[PDB]
């Protein structure tokens, strides 16, 4: 239990790679508290995951396009378990457009979630995050490799990350605050399955040949929130079977 | 006069670097409709600058954070002019605070002008582009090193165009437009003028030791501009004395 | 004991992060062996094995990794640590200590790579230990050191494409130091058993996705 | 003719990129000694020196340096453009090829660099011709040729340090392709007149500012 006593936000908790990391950091012995915004029984199942093997959660009803309610939710963890250690952004929107194409509705939006609310939560968990503490961003292995047209604005909003955690990283490391981007390559989820024409596409680009499983980001986001990682910091850290070498 | 019957658009062309971009296109044989925000009397002094030595200049009141003005810009533009070959993103905007302390209103400024006013204009261009076009955005070598803090936002806002020039070349490389991404060091204007203990702390990180010039930014986006240039796309490159290495 | 019944070898592993490595990966119940500078020690019953050889020879190196395999089986792991470090401005550096920084940061890394690939389980997994230098190189007196580091970005890249097939991962780790504190995030220098941690994290079982890429921990000197 | 009353030096002259960065380099003024692979060739009241220097030969590169300043005075301007690219797996490449691209992509580069350093005028301008494959290796084959290249980016960045207070400028130009097509954003592979511009272009006096950059001229193929 290396994270014994230890307090995480994790925005975007619900589903996919978010309820991956919030199980696994639960496992470690930390107190959870979660964001979601679609689906109450997703939350409620994997609020279940962490108390049936003897967790502590939270969950919460949260739009991350909001930046009054992402900064409500901040608080609200901290009422309920105390002051935050542990930061992982895991809200994501993926629409693509080509340049010429993309709607300005569809660019402002993945503005809103994939980049704004990366700030305005770190800002807030920052505010009320102990000395030691850990922020950990999660990217995209396209702020580095984008193979294809259509991904402009998608990996615009990763690549801001890179930037965002340089600076992050200076502004708390006298706090010893880290501040990491893990930037994935593609992972199994419902939205994006190992299966069909476009996985088998991608699949050529990697030197692995499969995706990524949920439990493999989680165990690295993990890794980066315990106390074997306090000297890394400000760093983008691919984990993407390859894709972008 | 490599540039000789192209047309230019100008992102912010009235003082600075964009007023140095503004005289050079228009001096290689371009015509060169540009944007300001602030002064009409520094609009007219480039204006004046391009005509006195024979060039075509079409000024354009534009305020880089409204969508509606900044497309419309670009219309204005080639209804005067033509089909663009040129676009160069160089408006930029730049407020210091640290991550605990930044005003959200601050957070949301930087992201509009940085970012979101980069794609709306290249979208608008794009959509008026001849094929072997050109597009340059003028990003910062804090994409790469963030040395201080204060910087966050606007490190992530630049290093958003990263992901932008990727995946903008993959959509325009069909059409043979090339997309880069310019980054500059210290630049000496009157904003950031090559005086006092904060540009001697800069120049202390930099190879070189002096502010870059606008003429020297200026000439770097000409030559990309150029029918030499051609195969240089989706790149980040630095032009900063050193500060990123 | 995530790494019982697998083989480890450390090619640079007597002292301070090498030996902080040799001793993770044994914890974690891994045999090991590893290089220092034809002469081995190892304990009766114990799985660490300790074998001189300089890095700058080839045939020492390839000799190393067989008495490995003799003893152990195929390898499941190469950590790749050794490393010198030699400062000069370009104008003045002596051409001995350019071939030494290239014999042993460079070349080395690959002759251990590619005898360590030929006797190597699938699912195995490669480490180099490069240096945040390769991306930050701050004052002169470095360009050779940091060539020779900034080199295994590419190499790493390349071996994980070659490699990737076999499901065998190949990762660099990119240590900060373990005037310069002014470029610190943290205000610190890193411990040489913090390298270890992440050298095991990615020699073990939950890695397998991580490949071709450049890892740093260097208490933010490179943002 | 910005380059009038210039002196470069091209290191691998004779054809196709280094042909014409010799030919642009010349057309703007430039004198220019170039080394192919002791003998010379020239034209009486020309400034165009060619040079027969392998570049894995020590000796006759640092002799080659020293002819051209013995011609025309200390240099402004140095070109490294040797390069021998071998194809080969992590598994079967020869030591040799591994030693043949080490010396001539890496070795070679460095030793030029402190021999022109060291007879060259403040002001100067230091261009090392390096690859995308740094970046980008997209196939099995390349690992130890993008090791040798990627060194260059490590190498610029502290170069650019130590010669920096001579304003002497230090960077290393990434061409592309001179299957793949896939990979290319604008559909054609890059013309050698198009690397030689950028060479020119950052040889040239607008381009005091830009130093220790790794510069991609790729078509997109690392976007
Ligand atoms: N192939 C991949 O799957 C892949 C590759 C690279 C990077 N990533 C990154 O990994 C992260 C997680 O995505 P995933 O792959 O697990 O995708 P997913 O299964 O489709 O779910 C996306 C996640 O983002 C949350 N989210 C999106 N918009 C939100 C909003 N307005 N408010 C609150 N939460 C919001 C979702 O919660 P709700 O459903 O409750 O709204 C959900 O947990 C994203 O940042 C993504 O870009 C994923
Ligand atoms: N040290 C440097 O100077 C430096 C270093 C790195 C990068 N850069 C980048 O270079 C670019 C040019 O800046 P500069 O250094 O020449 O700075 P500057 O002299 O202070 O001017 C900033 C430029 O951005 C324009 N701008 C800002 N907000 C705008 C808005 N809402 N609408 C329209 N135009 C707007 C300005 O036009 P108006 O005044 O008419 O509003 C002006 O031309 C920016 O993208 C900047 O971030 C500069």
């Amino acid at each position: 239990h290396p994270l014994q006593g230890k307090v995480a936000f994790v925005q975007g908790g619900s589903r996919g790679i978010g309820a991956a990391i919030v199980k696994r950091l639960a496992s470690e012995g930390a107190a959870v508290a979660f964001t979601y915004a679609a689906s109450a029984d997703r939350a409620e199942a994997v609020a279940s995951a962490v108390t049936t093997a003897g967790g502590k959660v939270l969950a919460i009803k949260a739009d991350s396009a909001d930046a009054a309610a992402l900064q409500q939710a901040v608080r609200q963890a901290v009422s309920h378990f105390g002051n935050l250690d542990i930061l992982v952004n895991n809200a994501g929107v993926l629409t693509l457009g080509g340049t010429e194409e993309l709607a300005l509705d569809d660019l402002d939006r993945m503005l809103a979630v994939n980049v704004r609310s990366v700030f305005v939560a770190s800002q807030e968990a920052a505010r009320h995050m102990n000395d030691g503490g850990r922020i950990i961003h999660i990217g995209s292995t396209n702020a580095e490799r984008v193979p294809f047209g259509g991904a402009a604005v998608y990996a615009m909003s990763k690549s801001a990350l890179v930037g965002l955690t340089k600076g992050m990283a200076r502004d708390l490391g006298p706090r010893s605050i880290t501040v990491n981007n893990v930037q994935p390559g593609p992972v199994d989820t419902e939205m994006n399955p190992d299966a069909g024409e476009l996985a088998d596409q991608l699949k050529q680009l990697m030197a692995i040949g499969r995706y990524g499983k949920d439990e493999e980001i989680a165990g690295f986001v993990a890794y980066l929130a315990g106390p074997q990682a306090g000297y890394i910091t400000g760093a983008s850290l691919s984990i993407d079977g390859g894709f972008s070498a």
